[PDB]
């Protein structure tokens, strides 16, 4: 049973397996009833890899536990095995962070990895399951090669297979499989989930100093919940056991296959348990994470929200308290074109290169690899560096931990001082879920239109008292400096002479309007107000300037965020 067959299994093609951005992502439900349905996909991945060079190939596969996992990875190998890739790199138990995926994939000069995660979205018997490729610089597979694993999906008529091939992914290290009538071996090596992601970490942060942070009587006091995801034993092995704190900081931090029945996606409502821990005042820093742990939320004393698009901006601030960015430098910033612009006065007062990109991994991840770019940050909870290809949320934790440990003051303290610093970027993020596709594609339709007419820049929108007086306006494109592509209609953006922004963007079951509304202040005596106040005004000119509640019939938003 070391010793196992090779097959060819005549299969029937799907038309819908498209890889994405993120990963193909289905209803659990659909790949156990749909015959072969992950068996294609996986080939067709596999099938994307020239033959002379599957024998020295090694994949990284893991994921993020949820339901269905292990027998995804089981199949997996069985088709790795059997046609003809060398070696698979697996998480113990497939457990497997997306960023230590990155990580993995780059130490050891993989070709790629396969991860099994649906990041945010929920899981269980119930729930949604995800398959994502990504490639050998640690990052998404790009659209060339999304593309490539589509078209052979549609038309795949066989596959290959070990069937009695199967791994036991409890046990730490080397297993072989001979494959009948094969001269090499198919090996597999289980390694601990967390040790070469902790390993990176503990070169990237001063461990040191946050050991003293955390650990005693005069300790940091912190909760970190992983929501019963994939980040919970990385929590536990470098913040607990290494660094010292406390393990009741360690919050939800047991991966379950169904994330606990909600879901694994950071925010103050979807992480309510951990803010009305933060509200009783006992501790000074909290945190969530997403399924996959590329997302995070910040939260300070009392629950005091630090906002995507603030935390990276002051991360960006005092970014030399992090002995990686004393060591390479600062190489530019990037934030998506709808994230606030409080990374922007960092950037212009530190004079470092601020990119604006469409919402996308691809253009952080090529300017990363252009040596252009060593801090980004998207308002949906997205934090990275370039010390990997995807996003990272325990990084951009242990990133705040350092900071607070430099400046040693408390989260809302450093925000205070930011904002007197830099003025603030009061933000705010309206949803409109399942609108009705016609009149939302109306709405920005004649949207575009009004704003393209001449007459329209140097139009002023009383608030009144205040005057908002449009600079630009316009439906954003993009060129790639490092591959040259042209990305068009990526929002329309109504920009204002007083460094405040309109923002609206159709989503990609009906149609979802996301809305953000990025308003500039920098008078000490405004600062400080209640953010829904202070957007109100920019709030209600973008709603009458789109007739957004006559086009789709929404008084209000979904969400807000
Ligand atoms: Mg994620």
């Amino acid at each position: 049973s070391n010793m196992v067959k090779i097959v060819t299994v005549k299969t029937q093609a799907y038309q819908d397996q498209k890889p994405g951005t993120s990963g193909l992502r289905k209803r659990v439900k659909v790949f156990q009833s749909s015959a072969n349905y992950a068996e294609n996909f996986i080939q067709s991945i596999i099938s994307t890899v020239e033959p002379a060079q599957r024998q020295e190939a090694t994949l990284v596969v893991g994921g993020d536990g949820r339901f269905y996992m292990k027998e995804a990875i089981q199949l997996i190998a069985r088709i790795a095995a059997a046609n003809g890739i060398g070696r698979l790199v697996i998480g113990q138990n497939g457990i497997l962070s997306t960023p230590a995926v990155s990580c993995i994939i780059r130490k050891i000069k993989a070709i790629g990895g396969i991860i099994l995660t649906a990041s945010h979205n929920p899981g269980g018997p119930n729930g949604d399951f995800g398959i994502k490729f990504n490639i050998s610089n640690g990052g998404p597979a790009p659209e060339a090669i999304t593309d490539k694993i589509f078209q052979i999906s549609k038309t795949i008529e066989e596959y290959a297979v070990c069937p009695d091939l199967k791994v036991d992914l409890g046990v730490l290290g080397k297993q072989q499989f001979d494959l009948e009538n094969k001269f090499k071996p198919f090996t597999v090596e289980i390694v601990d989930s967390v040790e070469a992601y902790a390993t990176m970490l503990r070169s990237i942060f001063d461990f040191s100093a946050l050991k003293e942070l955390l650990s005693g009587p005069n300790r940091l006091k912190i909760r970190i919940d992983a929501m019963h995801g994939v980040v919970g034993p990385y929590v536990k092995k470098i913040l607990c056991e290494e660094l010292g704190a406390p393990a009741n900081s360690a919050v939800n931090c047991v991966p379950l296959e169904d994330f606990g029945g909600h879901h694994p996606d950071p925010n103050l409502t979807y992480a309510a348990d951990l803010v009305e821990t933060m509200k009783s005042g006992e501790h000074d820093f909290g945190a969530a994470f997403d399924g996959d742990g590329d997302r995070n939320m910040i939260l300070g004393k009392h629950g005091f929200f630090v906002n995507p698009s603030d935390s990276v901006a002051v991360i960006a601030a005092n970014i030399f308290s992090i002995p990686y960015f004393q060591q390479t430098g600062v190489r530019g910033f990037a934030r998506s074109m709808p994230t606030s612009g409080a990374l922007d006065r960092v950037a212009s007062a530190t004079k470092i290169a601020l990119y604006e990109t469409p919402t996308g991994w691809k253009f952080f991840g090529n300017l990363m690899d252009a040596s252009k770019l060593s801090l980004c940050g998207e308002e949906s909870f997205g934090t990275g560096s370039d010390h990997i290809r995807e996003k990272d949320g325990l990084w951009a934790v242990l990133a705040w931990l350092s900071i607070l440990a430099t400046r040693k003051q408390s989260v809302e303290d450093i925000l205070k001082d930011h904002w007197q610093k830099y003025g603030r970027n009061f933000f705010t993020r309206y949803d409109y879920e399942e609108v009705e596709a016609e009149g939302a594609n109306k709405m920005m339709k004649d949207l575009e239109a009004l704003m393209f007419d001449r007459s329209f820049v140097g139009k002023q929108f009383s608030a009144n008292d205040k005057v908002y007086t449009v600079e630009k306006a316009d439906n954003f494109e993009y060129s790639d400096p490092v591959d040259g592509s042209i990305s068009r209609n990526q929002g329309l953006r109504l920009i204002f002479t007083d460094g405040s922004r309109i923002v609206f963007r159709l989503s990609g079951a009906g149609a979802t309007i996301r809305l953000y509304i990025d308003s500039y202040e920098k008078d000490v005596a405004k600062i400080n107000q209640d953010p829904q106040v202070m957007l109100a005004p920019l709030i209600s000119i973008a709603l009458k300037v789109s007739q957004l509640q006559e086009r789709t019939g929404r008084t209000a938003p979904t969400v807000i965020t």
